[PDB]
């Protein structure tokens, strides 16, 4: 049974250091490179670097200056060390096992980095759900967009068609925009609130987001995309 098992610390502050040691087992690290992969949340897998069997070490040229990966087969652990970490280091790290030199083969458990000073952030972060829709002519939908800070009414929803410009669905977090179906609606207050769409029509086939307008910077949400079978 191939074993790979991360230990990393969970939490760190701005500007300092991160040291993650991966514990393998079933495997020779003289035969076999070991990988760091890191995800964030809601983003794509992203490739930090390898040391292969023989100790040839590649980064990615994306952190090249501020990563370090060694090793010490008699313990079979391998070491990885990222510089001058931020907030967009925020993700969830893994150890990767190949064959050899060719397919990034298994997997370890990962552990999850947080990176924030204490403040929990600064900047208001809009989470949107549900990311993926497929919907059925005539049914009726909900998107929610909540807001890690009350920022009152001030949310906008906006559509936005395949190839075209946004347009504003919703204002002021209820109030349906100029020129609006009243199938649109919009609720909430505070932190949660609800775009619903009645009697789903084609032309609704479209990208929905939400956008915060209490402090700056405004924020949008990550979006949400409707599907029609």
């Amino acid at each position: 049974e191939v074993k790979l098992l991360e230990s990393g610390p969970g939490l760190v502050a701005p500007s300092e250091s991160l040291s993650i040691t991966c514990t393998i087992s079933g495997f020779s690290l003289t035969d076999d490179g070991v990988s760091w992969i890191r995800q964030p949340p809601g983003k794509g897998l992203e490739w930090l670097g390898v040391i292969w069997g023989g100790g040839s070490t590649y980064f990615n040229s994306l952190f090249k200056s501020r990563l370090s990966i060694t090793r010490d087969n008699s313990k079979s652990q391998v070491f990885l060390e990222m510089d001058s970490l931020q907030t967009d280091d925020t993700a969830m790290y893994y150890c990767a096992k190949h064959d050899g030199h060719e397919t990034m083969d298994y997997w370890g458990q990962g552990t999850s980095v947080t990176v924030s000073s204490g403040g929990g952030g600064s900047e208001i972060v809009m989470t949107q759900s549900p990311k993926f829709m497929s919907t059925s002519i005539g049914d009726r939908v909900n998107i929610t967009c909540k807001a890690t800070q009350n920022v009152r009414t001030a949310v906008t929803w906006y559509q936005q068609k395949p190839g075209q410009s946004p347009q504003a669905l919703i204002f002021l977090a209820s109030n349906r925009h100029t020129g609006v179906p009243a199938r649109f609606t919009g609720s909430g207050s505070g932190t949660d609130f609800t775009l619903t769409i009645n009697n789903v029509k084609s032309e609704d086939l479209a990208d929905y987001f939400c956008l915060q307008h209490w402090n700056y910077p405004l924020t949008f949400g990550s979006g949400t995309k409707l599907e029609i079978k």
